[PDB]
């Protein structure tokens, strides 16, 4: 198995959203990932997995996944806290037969506390620690950024920094310990910058009324004559300049760039400068330039793109494109992620194990 | 140093925004982090540093830099592609004097390709890979998520991926490598999820009308009688079940949970459900059970949120909130962070250093 993490062990118990995706993105760096299923998947997140069955619940289900615990690096859960427990997989039960096992748990509330019992999913973890209250446009009820705040960047991803941190503890006190990911955590870290910048009044908590929600018109999307999109990043004075310069306006006839009071008029001029052509104009215009002028692509459409194309961000497979691994290693790289295949014998993982 | 990287040493070329991110979390853990700027700081975000500062420029600054490289785990650097290598510092340099080095590239285009040497922000990655036209209202132009999954979520987080995993390879390999960690790459990896869920008719590429972006009645945002609002996210109809009765609603008298062409109306049933009391009287209600219904908090208001307070998930500093570190580690536990400091001598560093 090809990837930086080649040789690393993983038991995954199958669960939704954050837990498999962590466990995809180990996989798709190299590691030897088992989940545990219920007694061929056509989701490509279960990609660079071995899937095997057995009933938790059952004295013989709990004696086969011990074992392969024993055997392994790193276990994935994410029910609530307390479930492990009681099927006898808790951390104490398996520390007893493996106590360099990276025990890594994966929760929105986290492991205790009032909510720690209560069900969610991602919008509710963001909603209690403001991240949800940022987003959105300020004339309207906030809107969810999808799952990949609390799910994704602020669950699995955190996940995965524990893991990968406490293999390293692991490397020098020849023992492994249990990670509590709670994504209402992870996100808050993930959103640091803004809790800095509350501090220095760089951010406020008016909703899209900030430099980087929508709240400045050189930091937000426009509207094309085709009725598609283009993206404007331009915050940097020089980049801003050359985003003029594209359009053709003339700085001394519009406000300044930073002048708040008068955004609206900005926003005005901009709005009306990138409706009088399609979005396809501008990728021309703004050609090999520093303006931070982008297409807004459809999902659709990402494929044909030359930078996309070029660098095999994507591959095919099963009628769509799936991302390949990510981020890139020069020595031993990640191969094109193996696909699904059909349920195997628990016995005969253990034995290709020992 | 308290935390699983205690022992890790780090070399952070100052930059901004992902690149200083991923160095923050190295840091929270137990790295120890050396941050290298330009010839006391207020934002939280350098917390768990050293700074010194070198011309890179110069024979004396690039020798300087060298000998702390020489010395490092990790190396961090957020630059055009082709900076450090023109400055002396590229990674044929540097492994000259360090085979061991993990040297972590944080760009948004990659090390390669048509655009990698344009000017962008985290706008404009994810609006080059169908990320940013999933986000907000289908009636109106998309909104950046912020800077959450460009920047951090898709950006810093892989970074962080990659070195850790690439410190696990050299365990046994005996050297380092480069890790290329473009915000376009990881931001897809990410978004994972919904590109499984194209391939099986889950996902659609119209904005507005999904499971996860604000289309479903239950999986949304409300505005309550106050002006303020609770987040939904009733998906499984156990779920969905708690909620209706929190609301005093018979579900005889609603259209089914998923039949979709009644949506508008279950919606406008819901809308005026939650508007006819005020955000904290269904705080209240759905306080415990599994409704999924959570009161959407402004910053400004979370650290008076019991799930929050209890778990210590913020810790006060300059003059308002930081989140502590995450994930939870068990055994190696991270310690409140220590906040900027003044900078210091770069050949003191190298003494401690050895």
């Amino acid at each position: 198995m090809a990837g930086p993490l080649s040789g690393l062990r993983v038991v995954e118990l199958a669960g939704i959203g954050p837990g498999p995706h962590a466990a995809m993105i180990l996989g798709d760096l190299g590691a030897d990932v088992v989940r545990i299923d219920r007694p061929i998947s056509r989701d490509a997140m279960l990609r660079n997995r071995r899937i095997v069955t057995a009933d938790l619940k059952s004295d013989q289900g709990l004696e086969l996944a011990l074992k392969l615990i024993a055997k392994a690096d790193v276990l994935i859960e994410g029910y609530r806290p307390g479930v492990t427990e009681r099927l006898g997989l808790g951390p104490e039960e398996c520390a007893k037969v493996n106590d360099r096992l990276i025990y890594a748990r994966m929760t929105g509330w986290g492991q205790t506390g009032p909510r720690s019992q209560q069900a969610g999913h991602d919008i509710n973890y963001i909603s209690l620690n403001g991240i949800l209250h940022a987003i959105g446009r300020g004339d309207e009820r906030p809107v969810p950024p999808l799952n990949l705040v609390g799910d994704f960047g602020g669950g699995s991803m955190f996940l995965l920094v524990g893991i990968l941190a406490a293999l390293w503890e692991r490397q020098s006190s020849g023992k492994g310990q249990v990670v509590d990911a709670a994504m209402v955590d992870g996100s808050s870290v993930l959103i640091q910058m803004m809790w800095a910048m509350r501090a220095t009044g760089m951010w406020t908590d008016t909703r899209g009324a900030n430099m980087l929600d929508g709240g400045a018109p050189y930091y937000d999307t426009y509207e094309c004559a085709d009725g598609r999109y283009v993206a404007v990043g331009a915050i940097e004075p020089q980049f801003y300049a050359a985003m003029l310069a594209g359009l053709g306006l003339d700085a001394a006839e519009l406000p300044p760039q930073n002048d708040r009071a008068r955004w609206p008029e900005l926003r005005a001029l901009l709005t009306e400068a990138f409706a009088s052509h399609d979005r396809d104009h501008w990728g021309a215009v703004f050609a090999n330039s520093d303006a931070c002028v982008t297409p807004v692509l459809a999902f659709g459409e990402v494929h044909n793109e030359p930078h996309i194309i070029e660098r095999n961000t994507f591959y095919e497979a099963n009628g769509g494109w799936q991302p390949m691994p990510a981020p890139r290693f020069s020595r031993t790289a990640s191969s094109q992620p193996r696909p699904p295949a059909a349920t195997i014998d628990i016995e005969a993982v253990l034995t290709d194990w020992d």
